[PDB]
């Protein structure tokens, strides 16, 4: 026997599946063709549509559209984080006597979903995409929940896995995957102290982690649950909101549709924006079928989220104390995080650390995937 095992980066947004296969971890990519997959199930009058194509339907089907299913995962109805969030999504999350469900309607009919299968969906999917590439089943996973999970989000985010149909081998910290991929437990027999500064699509994560000799521990944790991507996103859809009611003073804003054709017209622009220093929003007959093209500096980009940006380096420190280390005790800086790849928030990293060269060479939204299916071979029989 020998069986694929691949490591699931199980995102909030966006997942990315990985193996690796004689030799190399390659990243299993997507039938669209991309390394990741946006995390969101979507229901309509015929189908259920997991991954992308449910993401590009969320304007023209939003209130069953289900989407940030890993932050219900793990939590009872009447906990608080729940009831926050509650007052920010299309769909309904109600409760079944005490643990909650997502309502919605599928092919015409009204059903209800735990979140354990919402988030089981898209493993569902990323299953397939294994598969798709491999030429085989897949059955062997190893899943990443964040440092703050306790055994209730654990046991559930290992039950998306069997649900899935996956048997799952093991379930690790995506920071811990994240200094494996860059292999800093393969040390060199001294103490490690890393750190983690995932920066996510959704999430501020940031973990100093203790590799003594070997082995890991998980040593503090930090940052702001609602930070994030779409964040950055909503100051660029923000602005141009305002630059474009302004150019023609028509007001766009209470338009569900003329937001988002904007809103992944911003994204998109973001993306580039960590390479080149200029976007371009190219949107056809957006709003009374007036066109949009404009620009957006890089520069223009950081001073709009100049003072979220800038923040992050807070809870740096603010690890480090509860950490009972200074700055320079850490051997390893890893960037984790699609987000990392904005250069802003680099160098703001990178001058904190005072000019210590960051570990950023495997792309941020994988990284955490990477180790993921790392630590599956080891644990592959
Ligand atoms: N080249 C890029 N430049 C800037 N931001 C990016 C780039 N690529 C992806 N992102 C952003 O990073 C976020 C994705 O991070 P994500 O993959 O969700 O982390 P996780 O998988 O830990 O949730 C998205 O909001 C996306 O817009």
């Amino acid at each position: 026997s020998k069986g694929p095992a691949v490591g699931i980066d199980l995102g909030t947004t966006y997942s990315c599946v990985g193996v690796f296969q004689h030799g190399k971890v390659e990243i299993i990519a997507n039938d669209q063709g991309n390394r990741t997959t946006p995390s969101y199930v979507a229901f309509t009058d015929t189908e259920r549509l997991i991954g992308d194509a449910a993401k590009n339907q969320v304007a023209m089907n939003p209130t069953n559209t289900v989407f940030d299913a890993k932050r219900l995962i793990g939590r009872r109805f009447d906990d608080a984080v729940v009831q926050s969030d509650m007052k920010h999504w299309p769909f309904m999350v109600v409760n079944d006597a005490g643990r909650p469900k997502v309502q919605v309607e599928y092919k015409g009919e009204t059903k209800s979903f735990y979140p354990e299968e919402v988030s089981s969906m898209v493993l569902t999917k990323m299953k397939e995409i294994a598969e798709a590439y491999l030429g085989k089943t897949v059955t062997n996973a190893v899943v990443t929940v964040p440092a703050y999970f306790n055994d209730s989000q654990r046991q559930a985010a290992k039950d998306a896995g069997t649900i899935a149909g996956l048997n799952v081998l093991r379930i690790i910290n995506e920071p811990t995957a994240a200094a494996i991929a860059y292999g800093l437990d393969k040390k060199v027999r001294a103490e490690r102290n890393v750190l983690i500064f995932d920066l996510g699509g959704g999430t501020f994560d940031v973990s100093i982690l203790t590799t003594e000799d070997g082995i890991f521990e998980v040593k503090s944790t930090a940052g702001d649950t609602h930070l994030g991507g779409e964040d950055f996103d909503n100051r660029m859809v923000n602005h141009f909101i305002a630059e474009f009611k302004r150019k023609h003073k028509k007001d766009i804003s209470e338009n569900k549709r003329a937001v988002r054709r904007l809103r992944t017209a911003c994204e998109r622009a973001k993306r580039t924006l960590s390479s080149s220093t200029q976007a371009s929003i190219e949107i056809d007959s957006l709003y009374e079928g007036i066109d949009f093209y404009t620009s957006i500096t890089r520069a223009r980009f950081e001073e709009l989220n100049a003072d979220l940006f800038r923040g992050t380096l807070d809870p740096v420190e603010k690890a480090l104390r509860d950490a009972k280390l200074d700055k320079s005790q850490i051997h390893d800086i890893v960037l984790v995080g699609g987000s990392t790849r904005i250069p802003k928030i680099q160098k703001l990293l990178q001058d904190f650390f005072n000019g210590k060269e960051l570990n950023k060479s495997i792309n941020p939204d994988e990284a955490v995937a990477y180790g993921a299916a790392v630590q599956a071979a080891i644990l592959s029989g």
